[PDB]
């Protein structure tokens, strides 16, 4: 019944996230640690900017900073590409276009290293305005998700997705972030190629009053739906 890849996610799994970024020449790194519980779709992580002050807003990094922790209902278990690629993992590539501002490109590898699920990311941003909403830190902190639709990408032997995130800006406007995503398995073994469905996310981002460093505490639930 339970697949190798699924089996890796039956309990609580430690997570490590590492990002190296360069946005308009402003270089920065982020490290996060916590754990994920795919049974409940639950993530708890704390992130620190290891290089000082983050040059972009925390909320603009959330989507970049482990969809293998999604809760797939039993009846959707054929449609879980992310776990089927484990432990060897997958590459996750995105572009994130901020309307009337710059663009990020991101490349991540998500895989097991021992019993830890590791997300290692490189991020480059270009075309940003130095006093705009992103480099000017003009965004509100918590982010609002809506359903993210996943489809198979046959050429990649993986999945793709496109979705919009909107951030509130301090001047009452809304900052759009158009995401396009492609995921490719790292291994050469078979993976599940899903029928069309979606992931629904909820989150809270908070601060730890005892942390002096620039940081983000994240609580997240993710759950697959759309097939019965």
């Amino acid at each position: 019944m339970v697949s190798k890849g699924e089996e890796l996610f039956t309990g609580v799994v430690p997570i490590l996230v590492e990002l190296d970024g360069d946005v308009n020449g402003h270089k920065f790194s982020v490290r996060g640690e916590g754990e994920g519980d795919a049974t409940n779709g639950k993530l708890t992580l704390k992130f620190i900017c290891t290089t000082g002050k983050l040059p972009v807003p925390w909320p603009t990094l959330v989507t970049t900073l482990v969809q293998c922790f999604s809760r797939y209902p039993d009846h959707m278990k054929r449609h879980d590409f992310f776990k089927s690629a484990m432990p060897e993992g997958y590459v996750q590539e995105r572009t994130i276009s901020f309307k009337d501002d710059g663009t990020y490109k991101t490349r991540a590898e998500v895989k097991f290293e021992g019993d830890t699920l590791v997300n290692r990311i490189e991020l480059k941003g270009i075309d940003f305005k130095e006093d705009g909403n992103i480099l000017g830190h003009k965004l509100e902190y918590n982010f609002n998700s809506h359903n993210v639709y996943i489809t198979a990408d046959k050429q990649k032997n993986g999945i793709k997705a496109n979705f919009k995130i909107r951030h509130n800006v301090e001047d009452g406007s809304v900052q759009l972030a158009d995401h396009y995503q492609q995921n490719t398995p790292i291994g050469d073994g078979p993976v599940l190629l899903p029928d069309n469905h979606y992931l629904s996310t909820q989150s809270v981002l908070s601060k730890d009053p005892n942390e002096k460093r620039d940081h983000m505490v994240l609580l997240e639930f993710v759950t697959a739906a759309g097939i019965t």
